[PDB]
């Protein structure tokens, strides 16, 4: 079931695999591409993880008073782990910090066993936020996805000594409080919305590896971004939510039959 790669006159076999999982709204999709290369003295295997985590942005309030629940940083960790702490996470992309809102880019493999940053190509949009890839090592990436600011330019430190910080605020005279936050149509899809990950990685493995895990953890930090009246204008005040969400998945590496595993 394997399918030959060619590369200078070199060969080695590859196979494919993937599984999907997913709990209220948020999904993960890991993909992989294992080589089995006779020119290298490891084995690889490329992961592709594709997902989706709700923004879950919700509104409240009343005539004098609002409160926008949204998504301030979306948190992807990816784990590696297995009983000898033989497999190792080689590299994995995104890398450092983007802030361009289409990310997008390769991790190559070279028959031999050179992993460069047979292919896994990583596309995304993160209008208003970016990427920071905040560990890299052996057994973790980890990834966060931050807000930066709004089009017209207001962050989670604006501070006006009127209006407070005017964040997401519709009109500083107008509107009730639960009718006064930025309408959807005007927000980046990652609040109104959610966001949907696509990050990279390859893992090396010892040539006789049987199985290893990769842990998914999906964490999504809120803010509430709160209105309120004060006699003439709106005032507005950003702070970090009491709550924030998280789910994982484990998946089994199959090095042995070449299979992605979801662990129900
Ligand atoms: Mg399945
Ligand atoms: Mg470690
Ligand atoms: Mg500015
Ligand atoms: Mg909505
Ligand atoms: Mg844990």
């Amino acid at each position: 079931s394997g399918e030959i790669i060619k590369e200078n006159g070199k060969e080695a076999i590859k196979y494919t695999s993937s599984d999907t999982a997913s709990h209220k709204g948020w999904k993960a999709t890991l993909s992989g591409t294992f080589i089995e290369d006779p020119h290298s003295d490891k084995k690889t295997a490329l992961l592709n993880l594709e997902g989706f985590i709700p923004s879950d942005k919700q509104i409240f309030g009343s005539k004098y008073y609002g409160k926008m629940k949204w998504p301030e940083t979306y948190r992807i960790n990816v784990k590696s782990a297995d009983v000898n702490n033989n497999i190792k996470i080689a590299n994995s992309i995104p890398k450092n910090t983007i802030d361009k809102k289409d990310v997008s880019n390769s991790i190559g493999y070279s028959i031999g066993g050179n992993i460069s940053v047979v292919q896994n190509t990583i596309s995304y949009e993160q209008p208003d936020f970016r990427t920071i890839q905040r560990k890299d090592d052996a057994n973790l990436a980890s990834w966060d996805i931050k807000f930066v600011e709004t089009k017209d330019g207001y962050n989670i430190d604006s501070y006006h000594a009127i209006y407070g910080n005017q964040l997401f605020m519709k009109s500083r005279l107008y509107n009730n409080g639960d009718k006064n936050f930025t309408d959807d149509r005007d927000l980046s899809t990652l609040i109104s919305g959610g966001f949907s990950p696509n990050m990279a990685l390859a893992l090396t493995a010892p040539k006789n590896a049987k199985e290893s895990v990769i842990i998914v953890e999906y964490q999504r930090f809120d803010n509430d971004y709160i209105l309120n009246w004060e006699t003439t204008q709106w005032r507005g005040t950003n702070k970090l939510s009491s709550t924030s969400e998280y789910n994982e998945f484990m998946f089994k590496i199959n090095w042995q039959d070449h299979k992605i595993e979801y662990y129900l």
